[PDB]
């Protein structure tokens, strides 16, 4: 998978200090229907790797990172950019969608 795995402990470098966009999926082991998206997100990833970084964060997992940025339901996407969250995506898109909401702030 051409996305990344991050945790609470990781989320600074991983996801804040990053230079370029990350996407975050705040999603559920024990949720099927936020497993979804997955595949859909490994696409963008791959597709659009140059412009855009894609990371995974288990919420059941991850609680603290969850509640910080307010994640209240499942899947839901935000897009870190400079450290913020500028962007948030509930209801799970086809790619065509998700990748016109993204293209506000993401080039290409
Ligand atoms: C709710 C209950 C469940 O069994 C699976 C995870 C969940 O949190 C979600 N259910 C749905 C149903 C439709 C769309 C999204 C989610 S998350």
């Amino acid at each position: 998978s051409a996305t990344i795995k991050v945790t609470d402990a990781s989320f600074a470098t991983d996801v804040l200090s990053s230079n370029k966009p990350v996407l975050v999926d705040f999603w559920a082991t024990w949720c099927g229907p936020s497993k979804m998206v997955a595949p859909v997100l490994e696409e963008i990833a791959t597709e659009r790797a140059t412009d855009l970084t894609v990371a995974k964060l288990d919420v059941d997992t991850n609680p603290e990172t969850a509640r910080n940025f307010q994640v209240v339901s499942i899947p839901t996407l935000i897009l870190f950019k400079d450290g913020q969250p500028v962007k948030r995506i509930v209801g799970a898109k086809g790619k065509a969608a998700l990748l016109r909401e993204l293209s506000d702030v993401v080039p290409n």
